[PDB]
DNA sequence: CGGATCCG
DNA sequence: CGGATCCG
């Protein structure tokens, strides 16, 4: 993949919103754009990017096999690298270029923790999970947890939950 | 199928 | 820091 400027993945995540799909037993179910979070360094306003993350937030458990593995983008000619039921690394071909559109899967209860973790970098994840970690805590994509067992917090946004943690709240181009 | 190498 | 995917 190519890199691109700020300015040209955002032109590719808007052309993304409306075009997502996935079969679902022979059928074609468009992603809703509510449902679909630019993360990654785009989020971050990076002023190059080397790939587009997109976060798809999947409504029910049981879509999660059927997401990204049956994936669809209306237009588009892509080719698949990787792709799990909660990570997809496409190769896709955008005005004669090649370039790499990473996808990611988040349920519903998971989306803060998603949010958070997806948006990075990895420099600033890695120092408030050692903070964390030394209070007998394991913070991932997925929730707060305690000795395995997961901590519900009462939040709903990914700033509820920064601040619930114990940290304050920085835009995502700050984080560092 | 797990060490290697991805992802933030 | 913590987790995901698959080449070999
Ligand atoms: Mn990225």
């Amino acid at each position: 993949g190519g890199m691109l400027t700020l300015i040209q993945g955002k032109k590719i995540v808007n052309h993304l919103r409306s075009r997502l799909a996935f079969e679902y037993n022979g059928q074609l179910i468009k992603i809703l754009s509510k449902n679909i979070v630019a993360v990654g360094s785009l989020r971050r306003e990076e002023k190059m990017l080397n790939d587009v993350d997109l976060l798809i937030i999947v409504p029910e458990k049981k879509l999660l096999k059927h997401v990204l593995p049956n994936i669809r983008i209306k237009g588009l000619s892509f080719s698949v690298k990787v792709c799990g039921e909660r990570k997809c690394v496409l190769f896709i071909e955008w005005e004669k270029k090649t370039y790499q559109l990473d996808l990611f899967t988040a349920l519903a209860e998971e989306k803060p923790y998603a949010i958070f973790h997806f948006t990075g970098p990895v420099s600033y994840l890695i120092r408030i999970r050692a903070a964390l970690k030394k209070k007998n805590y394991k913070l991932n994509q997925y929730g707060l947890f305690k000795n395995q067992t997961l901590v519900p917090l009462k939040i709903t946004t990914e700033k509820e939950l920064i601040k619930e943690l114990g940290f304050t709240y920085r835009i995502p181009k700050k984080r560092l």
